[PDB]
């Protein structure tokens, strides 16, 4: 089960090192490209978004052709994923505990924004990126190691932005003042208000297209290193406000660095599983990855506009088991255990909760106790088979994570 190094992926070879933390299970998902699978719910959202840009977005010059990139390799450099987007070298979004690193220099993209700089650099004014993205996180019905994002970028020239106004040729895109909560230092408020208006009006119309003139949305001010001002859009769903996308006015240093210093732009990044789970009332993110026809056939529509009225699957009983152990001497991350659960338990596991931790005074070691909910999306799980999965996770935690079984 070692080496250890190398890792081979899509023909290329990645020497392992101190950053390397890809699990075999996660790599078996690379290439699957659910966003490209005809009649998959993620493919369906992608197509409806594409049609909206092609038919229903208007510009004064008028409206850009959005070139669509849904087949980019997820293997990116840390420069693509982080530095091109002005993300600081000490930013927590870079933590080994949160990202799948092939090694020091390469990784599975954590967001589709990892392609913004390159596509700008190629001179494109308007583009969509659709792709599988990869993040190390907890286990519950809303988190999965792979999910899918749709990115959009839209640049404006000065005369395009101000095209509707009389003395517009004296209005400008850029100035030299201060950054506020409302604008970057090199942007005029004249420009920012028009870009922000275009961004939100375009997203509101896309949501009305996807959902119907019924839904309740709200804009929440937030922060990203690569846009300013920035927002999340939240949809109220089952009584709770849920974020589905981040967006904002692109940081001018990013746009200038790619070679488009005569442009101002907006960008957004939407979570396809998050929206699909809301649009269709899909209760667990693991359903996107199952091949059960009770789920999948419901999204075979005659055309991408035939409304699908998702009928929820039966829920099957769960088996609950706890697992406690002594942490190794200062070398452990919660997300390592979560990776190992994914590896051994796979899609049998509905969630894992760290329920207890304490330090033992005589020994100085830390104990963790995790509660593991076993529940299959397609069938009832036998006590017998869960017992065997659980015992294997216990032994595996001892061999690989260096834990000491406390149970
Ligand atoms: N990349 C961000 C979303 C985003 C895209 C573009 C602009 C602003 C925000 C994320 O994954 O959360």
């Amino acid at each position: 089960a070692a080496p250890g190094s190398v890792v081979e992926l899509l023909g290329k070879s990645y020497p392992q090192d101190d950053h390397s933390n890809l699990t075999r299970k996660v790599l078996t998902r690379v290439g699957r490209n659910l966003h490209n699978q005809q009649h998959h719910p993620l493919w369906l959202i992608k197509e409806r978004v594409k049609e909206h840009f092609y038919k229903q977005y208007v510009g004064r010059f008028g409206t850009p052709l959005f070139s669509v990139y849904d087949n980019l390799s997820p293997v990116v450099t840390t420069w693509q994923n982080f530095d091109s987007l002005l993300i600081p070298a000490d930013h927590p979004s870079r933590k080994k505990g949160d990202n799948y690193y092939l090694n020091r220099t390469h990784m599975l993209r954590a967001h589709t924004s990892a392609h913004q700089w390159d596509l700008l650099h190629a001179g494109l004014d308007a583009f969509l990126v659709v792709g599988d993205v990869y993040r190390r996180d907890q286990i519950d019905s809303q988190h999965y190691p792979i999910f899918h994002q749709l990115e959009a970028v839209r640049l404006f020239s000065k005369h395009e932005l101000f095209a509707g106004i009389k003395d517009g040729e004296s209005l400008q895109l850029f100035e030299q003042s201060s950054r506020s909560a409302h604008k970057q230092e090199t942007h005029t408020m004249e420009a920012v208000k028009l870009v922000e208006f275009d961004l939100k009006q375009m997203l509101t119309r896309l949501m009305a297209h996807l959902f119907g003139d019924e839904l309740e949305i709200r804009w929440v001010d937030c922060y990203f290193p690569f846009t300013h001002p920035s927002f999340e859009m939240e949809i109220n769903f089952h009584g709770e406000w849920l974020e589905v996308l981040g967006c904002g006015v692109m940081e001018q240093q990013l746009v200038n660095s790619a070679g488009a210093q005569d442009r101002i732009g907006w960008a957004f990044g939407l979570g396809l599983e998050r929206l699909a789970m809301i649009l269709y009332d899909i209760p667990d993110i693991r359903l996107f990855w199952c091949e059960d026809e009770r789920f999948l056939k419901q999204f075979c529509v005659s055309n991408i506009n035939q409304k699908v009225k998702f009928q929820p699957l039966s829920k099957y009983p769960a088996v609950i088991n706890d697992i406690s152990f002594w942490l190794p001497s200062e070398n452990y991350a919660e997300n390592d255990f979560y990776d190992l659960v994914r590896t051994i338990g796979g899609d049998l596991v509905e969630k894992v909760d760290l329920i207890d931790k304490f330090v033992h005074p005589k020994t100085h070691k830390t104990s963790h106790c995790y509660r593991i909910t076993y529940r299959h999306m397609e069938r009832t799980l036998s006590q017998r088979e869960v017992r065997h999965i659980h015992q294997a996770l216990q032994e595996a935690a001892v061999q690989l994570l260096g834990v000491e079984g406390r149970f």
